[PDB]
């Protein structure tokens, strides 16, 4: 088995991104507040967000946040909701009643690329709505992709997994390689496990298809892709065996090439900390057929908290 070799790749965010980031950092401050003298904001839709964060999610927001813009709704504010939700009653599914304030408070819930998935898939009534000015390009993370994918697809005229822990990803990874004229297949949780096996042959049988993208967690199917010698970790995950289980659907008996693998972390950004402090593990449920528990959730706030004030 030739050998294998890792490397990170730093990303930093863009403005849109640091927006957001700011935005959730002052969430962690006024919750940390809280948790430790009983201060609240004196702005009222400040004080009443409280009610509903906890670690876990503000952790989980800051992921989000060094991974891509359109994982939040910015772009269909509420002022464009309510427009959205006016609008779609006139779709059949919704014609003999949708209520405006319960179709509104649903969109309300979801992210800026789900709302455009829900115009691209009832076009007359939300097309005009729908992302057109290339917005899922618009990511530090995505950026150092581009270049990466170049580096790998052009110039060595190889083959990448691409892996990452969030679904939400890989749906807005379809549009950015879609725009990059990039061939790609599919493979994550959902799939039926019968169909594994169509995609995968098509990944062994098609020269033309650069590129496979995956769900972490498909590093535990027991599946070989050793036509690809080239991985990229989108997002890392806190138990490293994660991301080695992933990294070795590639590195494995049966591939004749050196395997490389490369995983994105933006800079000044939780992800630094998770690089930190991840710690190598194997799982309890081995024997049977992403969230971080509390108290590392805890851990990382306070890391987060302390490095700041």
């Amino acid at each position: 088995l030739p050998p294998k070799h890792t490397h990170i790749q730093y990303c930093e965010l863009n403005a849109i991104q640091k927006k957001i980031y700011d935005k959730e950092i002052q969430i962690v401050l006024e919750h940390k507040r809280m948790i430790k003298d009983g201060e609240l904001p004196k702005d009222a839709k400040e004080k009443s967000k409280l009610q509903s964060s906890s670690s876990k999610n503000l952790i989980m927001a800051l992921r989000k946040a060094s991974l891509h813009p359109l994982l939040f709704r910015n772009i269909y504010n509420d002022k464009i909701i309510t427009k959205m939700s006016d609008a779609i009653l006139d779709e059949p599914a919704y014609a003999e009643n949708g209520n405006k304030e319960y179709i509104k408070e649903d969109m309300s819930y979801m992210t800026d690329f789900e709302l455009h998935k829900l115009c691209c898939n009832f076009p007359n009534t939300l097309s005009k709505y729908q992302l057109h000015n290339d917005e899922w390009m618009q990511s530090g993370k995505i950026d150092a992709l581009k270049k990466l994918l170049k580096t790998i697809i052009v110039d060595k005229q190889e083959k990448v997994l691409i892996f990452s822990l969030f679904t939400q990803v890989l749906d807005i990874l379809e549009m950015v390689l879609s725009t990059l004229d990039y061939k790609f297949l599919r493979l994550d949780g959902s799939t039926q496990v019968n169909d594994r096996q169509l995609l995968i042959d098509k990944f062994y049988e098609d020269k033309d298809i650069p590129i496979f993208i995956l769900s972490t967690k498909a590093g535990g199917f027991g599946i070989n892709l050793v036509c690809a010698n080239n991985v990229i970790i989108f997002d890392q995950s806190f138990n490293p065996h994660d991301d080695r289980q992933a990294a070795d659907r590639a590195h494995r008996v049966g591939q004749t090439k050196e395997v490389n693998i490369t995983t994105l972390i933006t800079k000044d950004s939780i992800e630094e900390k998770i690089h930190q402090l991840a710690k190598n593990k194997l799982a309890l449920d081995s024997y049977i057929s992403d969230v971080l528990e509390s108290k590392v959730s805890d851990m990382l706030e306070d890391i987060i908290y302390d490095e700041l004030e």
